[PDB]
């Protein structure tokens, strides 16, 4: 079914739901802290769910990617080899920043919100400056017990407002990863494809103090019990039955403007393609003269080609479905619907114009923002922005700091700093500062007017360039030590500072705030707009019978559907995958190199009592009809009784467009078969005490 | 079905062509110069039929695509635009060497080959050059007659030989190609996949003189009158019909030895496909630099991309069915049962082992036996060395000249001549022989032992090729003028020439001739073990009841089985695509910019009558389980009652391998649906007077 429909919505799905096959009452459904929704969590970024009662949580590969590589090294290569802990004492730290987030609390602070907006007039700043202070009043009174961390979301352009509070656990370790060649089968050649043979998933556990409450790692820190844990599907999932996701998809665009579309088809995601690709080759060529690059960019060269081949998917979705038409189309109907409405219509109207406005005067600067935008977040620069950025707001009152700088960010901030450690090589990030300075100094002369920058290059060819790379070559910011005493360190240090990246760092900081403010500006200007005209598109959808729902915002939504493949002409896949078409690809050569004992139990026909009759062979991967998009990688994917079937992870090539214009035709979630998890569990890379505690042996 | 079946075993296969649903008498296909068989033709590398009883040829856009292409300028391109000729007098000469061959008779002479062969002794070059003198009296004899062409087919390994009796057709003239867009729809990109969506068929007319006899293109030949001719389908060609093709297959490899299919697998496909993956990229950016060497290597780079993108296909093919294990498993079970077989096995094992013996004797000559060889086969050089090797054999009796060299070959050669007028460019030749020129230097100093052109190249580096092919840019053979002078100079005036090709040529044949008698001598040595050894074969296949047929050699086969799709892990392939499927392809870039005119009757749902209800849609592309391989190109597809329903094109990419290693899972035929042919033709690139000639208006 389309659809990301927030909890609020159940009344409005409950009849979907049941006609689908949930066999659990929608009001089941609705307890959020309740069997089984209180089981799902969130990561920050992915989704995941708790599948014992000692705090056992599973997700995707990918999403438990980041603590493998932070675990990993060139010699002991956890990417690769996989890893299991057999015993408590042997889980590893997840590293600093890793989070569970476990749902606590919804309450809709609409009304709030839109009296704290109105009470700024008509003054732009103040309206950003308004909704900035009602967010941080919002989230100061939730978090004043310990362990908790709320978040405000705006929903359908600012219409909704919901404050959602969590347990913030923090000490999050690695339980059980299958070896990569299992986790992330077929790599960047099956990435967003169907047929699809990936065992995404991974296991971490939550941990919390000895008193109850979350605690960085300690070493006498206990596991977390959850109240509500996932049972694993004892009913075979097969072809028509129902499913269903909870998770956390972060961002879609279907109620963009037609000249938002237009911009991130023709400009953003080919420029952001290019780059990327040209940046990985880098990367890959860098990896191989040196596997401690290899690791330590791992998690980086991982999240780009996803980004990069993501965008080349959405480029061709596009053309497939006619996106611009579609868009130019349902956009010209709004406004004719609207004038149709008369005096009522009209604020609609002029708020359409207003956001029509703000569209454009970016032809002139995209490039250099990018390119100054992606230098200036390379590792030692980023850091000592970051480093000096937080030294400034330290001398503010707490309320008064920019959100990511308030006392409640700092262990995030430290977090950052510590895990750069395990993310950075001097050589790399020089090569990376020379790609992105090279873009910048081939721009016209009319574009590469960030003064700071020109002054810190004297030039505007590769001799430039490379002067000023050596010159930051110099910075102490690489070493783990330093940044934490920077961490600690008053503005006056920074400014008295001879570390090229912290003098860059104070050399840029004025323009940076500049250009911050201009953009609160422009965010308050869309405070009073935004909300109007996307009020009347989904008026205007309700009354063409559209399905209405928020776009993705990072908060909890359910979508359903059933287990079902597609069809192009001449082709019809099927919704499963089985374990001989894991074998049929194998090459021996990265990406398609599946463990020898996988390859043996194939051909072998080892299906460990998990064979599913009706295909023949152990289920791997299943497509279904359910609507998700980046986030929900590593939901638990629930049958009709609440009992997990799988994880969702990936969608098939023509499913990425969905995230501007929904195709129910050839739009599906690729999910790993719960079966396939336990199968990899018991013939390929054991984890003997997991099958034990997951109640499967 | 399994098999390439020759005429005389249509007793055979005659209970399987009735389960599989033929309505025709098995009978009634014994009859080769009657209806339906006698409609089926030869072209020479390519299979057509006559479908009207004015000469109309039907065939495949690729197998006239060297036509189109030699009547195809920069400025008038018949590839892109297409091709209609309205009345007789439009019709373009196909170019001198095109032929129409029409079969007259079959005769078997297996007696009186093995006799030839046993006469000669134990002399490997007698026996060869005795084989050689009994093909050319067999060949003579039955050419007396003024407007005949025979050929002596050598099957199953030499155990059979039979003389083929043809009508050479000598002026046939292009009637109608479609657009490249549409004969030629998805280009490289589609070749050898489905889903297709290929329009690929052509009309040719074959002309006589008005005597009623072949003879070269003149202005007042008329059109040829078949005994027998096709009719387009009236019954629409549905999922699990029967269908069966007659055609020309060239090569198959199916009783090769181990050896021969492991030195092809590990160095003959792999090694052609990276060098003719350089010269097509070479190709390609020449091109695009000038249209004019687009248009006149046209032919040649489409037909070095299906090579190249053939054996990575066949390469795979091995992978997934394991041909190498398979051809090891099947040679070893072979000799093991001919142990068991006791006096009547020894001759076969005999056999092997002389083989055997005769295998590699190449790994040291391979890579510049390849090299020199492309070099010799670029335009000047090989026109060159062609002309010189005439002038030697000129002055020989008729029946001790070189096949191909013979006086009924001359007007061949001329042709060759001619055409390459509209296929060579002296910049293009150049970067050719620098190609292949930079290969052969590369090689290690013990491999470069080529010793005129070690003295040609004096020097082993891009600088003495760059010389050399200064040097040969001297030549006069770019001009056709020249040629044909050259063609019927004497050997005296080659030996006088200061012409870099003809001094290379002359130079260059002592060394040639020499690498041909031992090539004699090597097929010498094999003429009587082959027999015995792939009689064993045959003989064992038949004990563990396997399908026994002979490997293609370019003589007439049938094939049969059923309108049916195929599958892999995931994946099911639909056995037809249909309209809807050509449109989505559309990106408007080559190749996939259909004409505007398809486009537009598609989203009209202009279906002209030709809907098939069970599709919903007009039929583009169809598969069936029939055994074709190169050669069967244009061949008609016959229904139950031996009506055209298509003409086979293709192979899917799993299929290829087949040429090795049969695999009845996966190989499928690509066929055109005669409802596209008339579609097109109706609906796209009108051909009205065609539609009346073929009775579909
Ligand atoms: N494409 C995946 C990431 C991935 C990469 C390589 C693998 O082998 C497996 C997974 C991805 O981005 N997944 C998203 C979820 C998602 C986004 C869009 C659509 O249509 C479906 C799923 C994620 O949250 O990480
Ligand atoms: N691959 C085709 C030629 C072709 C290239 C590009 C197109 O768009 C269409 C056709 C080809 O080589 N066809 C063969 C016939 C054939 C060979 C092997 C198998 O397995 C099936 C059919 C030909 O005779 O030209």
């Amino acid at each position: 079914a389309e659809g990301m429909w927030v909890p609020q919505q159940l009344p409005e799905i409950a009849g979907p739901l049941q006609k689908a096959g949930l066999k659990l009452s929608p009001e089941q459904l609705a307890n959020l802290t309740g069997d089984p929704m209180g089981a799902v969590v969130a990561l920050g970024g992915c989704t995941a769910s708790f599948v014992s009662p000692q705090g056992l949580v599973v997700t995707n590969h990918h999403c438990a990617y980041g603590a493998i590589q932070l675990n990993s090294t060139a010699q002991k290569n956890l990417i690769k080899d996989g890893f299991n802990a057999p015993t408590l004492k042997d889980e590893l730290s997840a590293g600093p920043n890793a989070r569970v987030f476990v749902l606590d609390q919804i309450t809709d602070v609409t009304a709030q919100a839109k009296a704290a907006i109105a009470g700024a007039g008509n003054d732009p700043l103040a309206r950003s400056r308004a909704l900035d202070a009602f967010d941080k009043a919002q989230v100061a009174a939730c978090e004043a017990d310990a362990g908790f961390r709320c978040r405000l979301y705006s929903f359908s352009g600012g219409n909704t407002y919901r404050l959602f509070r969590n347990m913030e656990i923090k000490d999050v370790r690695l339980v059980y990863a299958p070896p990569g060649s299992v986790g992330k089968f077929g790599g960047d050649v099956d990435n967003w494809m169907w047929p699809r043979h990936t065992g995404d998933f991974s296991f971490y556990r939550a941990y919390v103090g000895k008193d109850g409450k979350p605690a960085a790692f300690a070493a006498d820190n206990v596991p977390y019990q959850p109240k509500h844990f996932l049972k694993f599907a004892d009913q075979p999932l097969g072809a028509d039955d129902f499913v269903m996701v909870a998770g956390y998809p972060g961002r879609t665009n279907r109620y963009a403007l037609a000249g938002e579309f237009n911009e991130t088809a023709s400009f953003t995601y080919p420029t952001i393609a290019k780059h990327y690709n040209a940046v990985l080759k880098m990367i890959a060529d860098a990896g191989k003269a040196d596997a401690d690059v290899k690791v330590k960019y791992a998690a980086t060269a991982a999240s780009m080609n996803n980004v990069a081949k993501n965008y080349l998917g959405q480029l061709e979705g596009f053309k497939r479905i006619d996106a611009a038409g579609q868009k130019q189309a349902e956009e010209a109907a709004v406004l004719a619907w609207l004038k149709k409405q008369g005096a009522a219509g009209k604020p609609a109207l002029a708020a359409h114009a207003q956001l029509l406005k703000h569209l454009d005067t970016s032809k002139s600067t995209r490039e250099r923002d990018l390119f100054v935008g992606q230098f200036n977040n390379t590792s030692a620069v980023g850091a000592a922005i970051t480093l000096y950025r937080l030294s400034i707001e330290r001398s503010k009152p707490d309320a008064e700091r920019e959100a990511g700088y308030q006392e409640r960010d700092l262990t995030t901030i430290e977090g950052g700093l510590k895990q750069m450690d395990r993310r950075y090589v001097a050589k790399m990030d020089q090569q990376l500062q020379t790609y992105w300075l090279d873009q910048y100094v081939a721009l016209p002369a009319a574009q590469r007017d960030n003064e700071v920058l020109n002054k810190w290059l004297a030039g505007s060819d590769a001799a430039a360039v490379k002067s000023l790379v050596n010159k930051l070559g110099g910075t102490e910011l690489g070493s783990l030590d330093t940044r934490l005493k920077w961490f600690k360190a008053d503005r006056a240090a920074f400014e008295a500072s001879n570390d090229p990246a912290i003098q860059y760092a104070v050399a840029v900081m004025p323009a940076l705030l500049k250009q911050e403010e201009q953009k609160k500006i422009r965010e308050g200007e869309s405070l009073t707009a935004r909300p109007l005209y996307l009020q009347a598109v989904a008026d205007y959808k309700k009354s063409q019978g559209e399905f209405v729902y928020p776009d993705a915002n990072l908060s909890l939504r359910i979508t359903f559907g059933n287990v079902m493949g597609y069809g192009k002409d001449g082709v019809k896949y099927t919704p499963f995958t089985t374990l001989e078409g894991v074998a049929a690809k194998e090459t021996g050569e990265d990406p398609f190199d599946s463990p020898k004992a996988l390859l043996d139990a194939v051909k072998a026909k080892r299906y460990g009592g998990l064979e599913d009759k009706r295909l023949g062979s152990v289920p791997v991967n299943f497509l279904s009809n359910l609507d998700i998009t980046g986030g929900n990688s590593g939901s638990p994917v629930l049958d009709a009784n609440g009992k997990l079937v799988g994880l969702a992870f990936d969608g098939n090539w023509e499913s990425v467009s969905s995230n501007w214009v929904f195709d129910p035709v050839m739009t599906r979630m690729i999910a790993v078969d719960s079966r396939y998890m336990q199968w990899i569990m018991q013939e390929v890379a054991p984890a003997p005490q997991l099958l034990k505690e997951l109640n499967l042996a």
